[PDB]
């Protein structure tokens, strides 16, 4: 009720004085008691994700003599192994009381009644509110690790946003029958004000509450320029340091594990055991020399547990401690003794953005925030050191002020289809901590009744269903679901699997003297390797090199990478991707495991090929461009002699301008259509568009498409019209009753002849199969010419 007594023994009691949080109770709890929303701010080792459950039990949340907070504790975390520990730890954390604490990692499992502090993921939270969004079953709920940005705890919080609103209502209404929620959204960093200062999502401001102990100073020294090989400029900063300054922990921040690795090996084999730059004036102490050990020891997140472990224990007497690590040392539990950060400044990330053709995971650089985080963690012991591989110009220039959230790094249409499988109907007003660009958000919608997964009133359909249980683009979902036919399954698996991971083919990034001759040689013959099932289709190359790989001995890998100029992580990542997308498969079709030799197909046949490039069109229905000399001849102003790359084309629903050539998106060079000895297709389909280097948009070509195929397609994809029956030889009108008819129409692609400030065209005349329903035709099916003659001579 008031208060709950809580009995622990002194081992336990006593190390809880420790954390950092113990002395915050007060001030935390006083936040609780005058505010539904509070933001709680603390580093890993703060104590907070342990220590506010407890605060909270002991405060009368989840008794049922209490009047105010009868219901549950309920603690999201973003991983299923985090939530069962700490439901763990706070069970024995809570001595007597420890029985009343459990965790829920599945969404088929029924909590204990003696449950009253769960611990949970957020996929629990967010299903238990498909259930009941008011969510009368909990007193509180704690959003754990909310600086991570995951795209599920950034759409929990906006309809938590919600749910506390509407609980409060309640109260106000009845408080007997209506009890309060207290939302508390927890953060490693103080980077909350996608949280804090949202008014959409908080119309009043949260407090932030910040719980760690204040840091020590941290003196910040630039680079004179902003070196290429950053790792040899790393490797070249963490000896200086360790040859010339007095004692105290290196920590080195890279980009990956192989960097780490290399690096590693780099140190220990420079000192091992038995001009004018910034933040060198000190010098070493008495017993310290220039070539004393360095116990170096990598840190990402891949590594095991106990090698992990290894960052903390002290190092050996006169050698110094040297952490090679990635951006898990920004937010990890502090590494003792650090007094000097080797900073790089940049991360691998992937990206993603729309209308800017950006598809990524590369090295970048990190944001002003991240390399601030990577700075303070020289002073967390004493007052440190941080050296910044770069010049202030390019950190404050070249780094965006914030970090990129999950949200706007993902297809819109994703994001879109996840929250429309959670019941989540208004997508244009839902509260996001960071929103998506509401054209975006609008064409993401679209784009989804395009594949059809939602339906003509938004709402998901029985595909949009299945499609949401892939990690993958819509479009590429779509492909998978229309696969099953004729054995084109692992072939579009194949190919999904590359378009989502990326192009491991190198093109002319590196020679394109009598050596850059003698390469390009190798490189054309190894390009039309994988060139050989479609002339047209740059997908097909992609199928190619990633059927080819399967047969490859896992000694001969590197090899075939380098005679074939590929990127061997990327190809590794398709084979681990397709292993996955079959385990979803298979698993769907009911223990599931995958090898290596499941894998393994035969070269698709011509039928197979054409059936493929369907299953793409599925995909890709609104992504078609007609060659532009169908539409606009003198525009275009294409001869039999314009190059492949001059030649332009026109993308359907493309917005127009006074000016045609505004709309014109050209080939890409390294396309495999540059090799025609033809005009190129009428229709191709694309990937996405890309604004060149030379001002031309290029297209990031996938196949090309007949007219009949693609009518098909965007009959179901909902971008035809037709004319009305055509009159001619052998074309005339079967009419069955003056409710159904068999005729000629002209099918019309994309938009209408009379809308034309948007691009669409006509398609070759089609036999259609048409119901008078609602007093309007309807096409009902495609009729071949040998199926109208039968017809025909039927009537
Ligand atoms: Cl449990
Ligand atoms: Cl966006
Ligand atoms: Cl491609
Ligand atoms: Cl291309
Ligand atoms: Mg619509």
């Amino acid at each position: 009720a008031f208060y709950v007594e809580v009995s622990r023994s002194d081992e336990i009691q006593k190390a809880r004085i420790q954390l950092p949080v113990f002395g915050e109770e007060h001030k935390i709890m006083e936040a609780i008691h005058h505010n539904d929303v509070v933001i709680i701010c603390g580093e890993t080792g703060s104590g907070k994700t342990t220590q506010v459950p407890q605060f909270l039990y002991e405060a009368g949340f989840g008794a049922e003599d209490s009047p105010d907070y009868p219901g549950m504790v309920g603690i999201t975390q973003p991983r299923r192994v985090a939530a069962v520990s700490m439901a763990e730890r706070v069970a024995n954390e809570l001595g007597d009381h420890g029985h009343k604490v459990g965790y829920q990692i599945r969404f088929d499992s029924t909590a204990k009644e003696d449950t009253k502090v769960k611990f949970m993921t957020d996929g629990v939270l967010l299903r238990e509110m498909m259930h009941d969004f008011k969510l009368t079953k909990y007193s509180s709920i704690i959003i754990d690790e909310a600086h991570e940005r995951n795209i599920n705890t950034d759409i929990l919080i906006g309809m938590l946003s919600r749910c506390v609103r509407l609980r409060a209502k309640l109260h106000k209404e009845n408080p007997i029958e209506h009890k309060k929620l207290k939302l508390i959204i927890m953060s490693a960093t103080l980077r909350v004000s996608d949280f804090s200062e949202n008014k959409t999502l908080f119309p009043i401001a949260p407090p932030v509450l910040q719980v760690d102990a204040r840091q020590f100073p941290v003196s910040i020294h630039f680079n004179r320029r902003t070196a290429f090989n950053y790792t040899d400029e790393a490797f070249r900063k963490t000896c200086k340091i360790h040859q010339k300054l007095p004692p105290g922990a290196i920590l080195v921040f890279l980009t990956g594990q192989q960097e780490i690795t290399h690096m590693v090996k780099r140190l220990r084999k420079e000192f091992p055991f038995k001009e004018e730059e910034e933040g060198f004036e000190e010098v070493l102490t008495e017993g310290q020399t220039a070539n004393d050990p360095l116990y170096v020891l990598p840190l990402y997140s891949l590594l095991p547990t106990k090698e992990q472990m290894r960052v903390f224990q002290k190092p050996p007497q006169g050698s110094r401690l040297c952490i090679v690590a990635t951006n898990v040392a920004e937010t990890s539990l502090t590494i003792p003794g650090v007094r000097y950060v080797v900073d790089s400044g940049r991360s691998k990330e992937r990206k993603y953005n729309e209308s800017n053709g950006v598809q990524s995971f590369e090295v970048g650089w990190v944001s002003k925030a991240s390399a601030n985080q990577r700075s303070g963690r020289a002073g967390r012991t004493g007052p440190g050191h941080c050296y910044r591989l770069y010049s202030s110009a390019v950190f404050e220039h070249d780094f965006e002020q914030f970090s990129k959230p999950e949200i706007l790094r993902m297809p819109v249409e994703s994001i879109v289809l996840q929250m429309k499988s959670m019941a989540i109907h208004n997508i244009i007003n839902f509260p996001f901590p960071t929103p998506p660009d509401r054209v975006a958000l609008s064409k993401a919608i679209q784009l989804l009744q395009y594949l059809g997964a939602l339906d003509n009133k938004e709402m998901i359909t029985e595909d949009g269903k299945k499609m949401s249980l892939f990690p993958l683009s819509p479009r590429f979902s779509k492909m998978l679901l229309v696969s099953d036919e004729k054995a084109c399954l692992p072939y579009i698996v194949a190919i999904v699997s590359a378009l989502s991971v990326g192009d491991p083919f190198i093109n002319e990034f590196e020679l394109g003297p009598e050596l850059k001759k003698e390469l390009r040689s190798k490189f054309y013959k190894s390009r039309s390797q994988f060139s050989k099932l479609d002339k047209f289709s740059d997908v097909f190359r992609l199928l190619s090199v990633v059927s080819a790989m399967d047969y490859v001995p896992k000694e001969q890998k590197e090899i075939f990478m380098k005679k074939n100029f590929l990127r061997g992580k990327l190809m590794e990542e398709i084979v681990k991707l397709r292993k996955q997308l079959m385990y979803i498969i298979k698993s769907n079709t009911s223990a599931v495991v995958i090898r290596n030799e499941d894998l393994k197909s035969d070269i698709p046949s011509v039928i197979q090929i054409k059936l493929l490039k369907q299953m793409i069109c599925a995909g890709f229905v609104d992504h078609v461009a007609v060659r532009a000399d169908v539409l606009f001849p003198d525009d275009a102003k294409i001869t039999n002699r314009t190059s492949i790359i001059n030649i332009p084309y026109i993308p359907v629903l493309a917005t127009r301008t006074p000016n045609i050539e505004d709309c014109f998106v050209y080939i890409h060079p390294t396309s495999i259509l540059n090799n025609l000895g033809e005009m190129p297709p009428k229709y191709m389909l694309y990937y996405s568009l890309h604004l060149g280097g030379n001002n031309k948009t290029r297209m990031n070509t996938l196949c090309d498409i007949a007219s009949t195929p693609l009518a098909n397609i965007a009959r179901k994809g909902l971008l035809l019209t037709y004319s009305k029956p055509l009159t001619g030889q052998g074309l005339k009108t079967v009419n069955l009753s003056p409710t159904e008819r068999y005729c000629y129409v002209v099918p019309r692609f994309g938009s209408t002849v009379d809308n034309d400030l948007k691009i669409g065209w006509d398609l070759n005349p089609i036999a259609v199969h048409q119901k008078k329903q609602k007093g309007q035709w309807t096409v009902i099916k495609f009729i071949t010419r040998k199926g109208f003659q039968t017809i025909t001579g039927e009537e």
